[PDB]
């Protein structure tokens, strides 16, 4: 049910594999992506892609071989802030399936490489919405305007334009997250870098969390959480590395001489406060025109329990079968359904991920 066209805005992991499974079943898709062009380095760790959910995804793109070849099975430490090892889970084969971490530029590697050419169209940084006489006109900074009769929103927990779904806001969620990359850890963080030991890492410390991949494309990829301090509003400047540094080494004193090397050997912290777009109220039941939101977009939740990419795969898969399979009189009618079952699943997600990050940054917490 398609003489017609769609948008997807963000060319994220989940947008891009909406646009797959679109193309596949020859639907007329375009990826409008912010970002300046497909070499664009993304920052963050790795996303690991659960059977059942991301992994279903992957496989109806026909993708998952492909992520299996790219993905890095990992096992993970559990430390102290001592440096003593209180556990390591490696990896059992078989078990190398479940959720072997992928780098996001590798994974977009993967979902462009599945597109025909020229689905995604860059330096595109959307900034305006309206719903014209059948049609959607998309307006992009700096670059020509465009048109589309249903617009899928896949950009991102921080999206600007979910007017037309629905009012709700992002709200702040009380903890707040330090992010870096080291490059050539066993060289510049080698103590650090040993402790990890090939494995993932984490060690709980009164209400300060350290997570680690020491192994991300050759890139130890660190971030540190914690309940969001009282006298911020975010009162310490992130550009400044010193600034972050000093704030950093007084929260990990106590801790041993291995992580205090590796908060020296940052060039560059991100700072990040974490962020919940709440499924509470039902969205608007009343649009101009077909839309909708997949993604970080449509539940940005706490990073704290490895959903996310999964669901937002998930809310691809369903919202990509429903415009199509023909069991659908109306794309109202294909949309209200995706975003009926999503309602269910996102927030059983949101709350897991809500009650993991309670479940921490208690006092005396056990990993
Ligand atoms: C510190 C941290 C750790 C995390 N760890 C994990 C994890 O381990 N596992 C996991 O599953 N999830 C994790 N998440 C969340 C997860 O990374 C996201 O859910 C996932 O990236 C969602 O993909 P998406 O396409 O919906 O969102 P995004 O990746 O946010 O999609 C953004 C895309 O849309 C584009 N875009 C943005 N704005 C515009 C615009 N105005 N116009 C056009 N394009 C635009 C961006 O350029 C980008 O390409 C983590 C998040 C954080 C902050
Ligand atoms: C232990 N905790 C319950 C879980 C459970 C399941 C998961 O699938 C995961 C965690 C920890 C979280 C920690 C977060 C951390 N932070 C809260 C964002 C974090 O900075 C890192 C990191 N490597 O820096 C993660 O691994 C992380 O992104 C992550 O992917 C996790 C993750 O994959």
């Amino acid at each position: 049910l398609s003489d017609k066209n769609v948008a997807i805005i963000g060319g994220g992991p989940v947008g891009l594999t909406m646009a797959k499974l679109l193309q596949q079943n020859g639907i007329d898709v375009s990826v409008y992506e912010r970002d300046n062009d497909r070499e664009a380095r993304i920052f963050g760790g790795t996303l690991d892609l659960h059977k059942g959910s991301g992994q279903e995804a992957m496989k109806k793109a026909g993708l998952l071989q492909t992520y299996y070849d790219l993905a890095l099975p990992m096992g993970v430490n559990i430390a102290d802030k001592k440096g003593n090892i209180l556990s390591t889970k490696n990896v059992k084969p078989e078990n190398r399936f479940d959720n072997p971490e992928i780098n996001r530029n590798d994974l977009r590697a993967i979902l462009l490489n599945s597109l025909e050419n020229d689905t995604v169209i860059w330096d595109r940084k959307l900034v305006m919405l309206e719903p014209g006489k059948k049609k959607w006109t998309l307006t992009f900074e700096n670059k020509p305007s465009e048109t589309a009769d249903l617009v899928i929103l896949a950009n991102g927990g921080m999206s600007k334009v979910r007017k037309f779904v629905t009012d709700t806001e992002v709200e702040e969620t009380g903890t707040f997250n330090i992010q870096a990359d080291i490059h050539q850890p066993e060289i510049n963080c080698p103590g650090f870098f040993q402790l990890c030991n090939g494995n993932r890492l984490m060690a709980s410390h009164q209400g300060n969390l350290l997570f680690a991949n020491p192994n991300n494309n050759g890139a130890l990829h660190f971030g540190i959480s914690f309940k969001t301090p009282d006298e911020w509003k975010t009162q310490v400047d992130f550009q400044n590395r010193n600034s972050v540094v000093d704030f950093l080494l007084k929260k990990f004193s106590d801790w041993d001489e291995r992580y205090k090397e590796l908060i020296h050997a940052t060039l560059s912290f991100v700072g990040l406060a974490t962020r919940i777009f709440p499924l509470e109220k039902p969205w608007k039941s009343k649009r101009p025109l077909p839309i909708t939101m997949i993604g970080d977009a449509a539940h940005l939740m706490p990073p704290f329990a490895g959903q996310g990419v999964n669901s937002g795969l998930v809310d691809a898969l369903i919202l990509s079968d429903n415009l199509a399979d023909g069991k659908f009189n109306s794309i109202e009618e294909a949309v209200k359904n995706y975003e009926q079952q999503m309602f269910i699943y996102g927030k059983e997600a949101q709350e897991e991920s809500t009650q993991n990050e309670i479940e921490m940054f208690k006092p005396d917490f056990t990993f």
